[PDB]
């Protein structure tokens, strides 16, 4: 199967939505734990902004 | 218009594609070069690359 | 216009993922309104939260 | 409930564009019947018509 | 304004949309067709099932 | 199911922005291969280049 690829596309136009003019970093460190959280189940709005920079 | 924000917004995703493995940063003062040359011009995939991480 | 069929796109998807559970409507009344207010300047997280139900 | 979330996500656009300036409904109430039929089977334009304003 | 790039990539995923299992026969002069078309007017869904197969 | 759909609209996307103005060629059996490949494995994007024209 190919879910967390194609969530992880959706999940960096969430944090382009969410993070602003802040950004984020989608690096391999703190990447795949955002997958690892938020492809398993829905993270929030809130929960998807502690990723953010 | 939210020329930027739209241009912005596809630049992330062909980011995840390309950079794979290496991921990338997105921040709002690192993402003016990536949209002052490639929202305004074509940019190859080798081009994007010099983005990644 | 195109760019404005365009813009309205990207906000269908802005609006499903601020809106959570809650939902919204994109009667064409709605519509008009947040085009005009979001696709001419950008529009903070709030400003997308009034336009949910 | 990420598989739904991701689901939901590709049906707003379609709706967008199969409703053209009707546009349509997408609250929780509204939406959830589309996602019961329309998440679990494909459904075509046609079906998916029924669905706008 | 409509930037052409950023406009195809909205148009092609239409066409997977309304064309489905029919696809559609590629040549240059009608690419280049369909973007000159619906990237300066708004093409209605009827005048893109045209180009299927 | 609708998994295998919502997988070919992410090739698409993906193909556009490999190919760029070569773009691709559709055959039946062409597009039956790269989803059973790339919906069951992460394909990368020289792997799709070779559906470019
Ligand atoms: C907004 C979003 C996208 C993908 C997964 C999530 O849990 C949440
Ligand atoms: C949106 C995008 C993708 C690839 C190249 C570009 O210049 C712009
Ligand atoms: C498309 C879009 C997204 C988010 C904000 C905007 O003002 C416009
Ligand atoms: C077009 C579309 C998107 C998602 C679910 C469907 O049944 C159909
Ligand atoms: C653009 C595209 C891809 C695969 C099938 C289609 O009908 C259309
Ligand atoms: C469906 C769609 C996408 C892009 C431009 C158009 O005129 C129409
Ligand atoms: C049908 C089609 C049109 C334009 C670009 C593509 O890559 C494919
Ligand atoms: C880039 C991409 C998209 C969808 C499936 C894949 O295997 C690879
Ligand atoms: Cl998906
Ligand atoms: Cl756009
Ligand atoms: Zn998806
Ligand atoms: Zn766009």
């Amino acid at each position: 199967f190919v879910n967390q690829h194609l969530c992880g596309s959706h999940l960096v136009e969430a944090l382009y939505l969410v993070c602003g003019e802040r950004g984020f970093f989608y690096t391999d460190k703190a990447a795949k734990g955002i997958v690892e959280q938020c492809c398993t189940s829905i993270c929030s709005l809130y929960q998807l902004e502690n990723y953010c920079n």
